[PDB]
């Protein structure tokens, strides 16, 4: 027996983010590590979701669930682990667990919870089928604005943290930067509306003033910074 729908949990931005792919063989076990969407975030928000849209309001929600008791920490260094479990039965539970804390909390969907009609599965489908190149698009356009916003959290937190970046830096570059990535930083806030070549000439513009940095705070020319890319959840 398959998964009828991808499984997945919404990130920031209404976006929804696969962890059971659509005709996935049960049981199963898949896993992926998150991380918080806020500085100094107590708690994540876990919410289930089933279909192929890539932003979740489009989709079928199954539950939520709550993971409380986060150190304080920068946004996008907590390490929540979200796992998705499958058994033959068609069981799904679902845990998020932080790395660091070994603090757990799961939930168990049982298939007759919020069951859809056979007609509201196909209906997701064909309508997946339907906007399959918008989908794509638009998908492509969240990720690479998630990629900037990671590169941009990324270096607010290494120009903050000494054992790293903040400590082989100096000022004027501490407050170049630091100004730099706010400045891109407060423009994201209002602009996730924003174009795919948009996201891109940000990011560019924010390279061309880390980058001459970097390069000489480390010996090579051949050295980039890069955010991690991990994704991110609100509380």
């Amino acid at each position: 027996d398959v998964c009828p729908l991808t499984l997945g949990i919404e990130t920031v931005g209404g976006v929804m983010t696969k962890l059971i792919p659509r005709n996935t063989v049960v049981p199963t076990k898949k896993s992926q590590i998150f991380s918080t969407a806020s500085d100094n975030q107590p708690t994540v928000t876990i919410k289930v979701y089933e279909g192929e849209r890539p932003l979740t309001k489009d989709n079928h929600l199954l539950g939520t669930f709550d993971l409380t008791g986060i150190p304080p920490a920068p946004r996008g260094v907590p390490q929540i682990e979200v796992t998705f479990e499958i058994d033959v039965n068609g069981i799904l539970r679902v845990t998020a667990e932080d790395k660091g804390t070994g603090n757990k909390n799961k939930i168990t969907i049982t298939n007759d919870q919020n069951r859809l009609t056979p007609e509201e599965i196909e209906r997701m489908v064909n309508d997946a089928e339907k906007f399959a190149e918008e989908d794509k698009k638009l998908k492509e356009r969240i990720d690479t604005r998630n990629e900037l916003e990671s590169y941009a959290y990324s270096l607010k937190n290494q120009i903050g943290d000494k054992e790293k970046l903040g400590g082989k830096l100096s000022s004027e570059d501490k407050e170049t930067m630091e100004k730099a990535v706010e400045e891109k930083i407060e423009w994201l806030e209002s602009h996730q509306d924003a174009d795919i070549e948009d996201f891109k000439a940000k990011k560019k513009e924010l390279e061309e003033i880390v980058q001459p940095i970097i390069s000489k705070l480390y010996g090579s020319e051949n050295l980039y910074f890069q955010g991690s890319n991990r994704l991110l959840l609100t509380g």
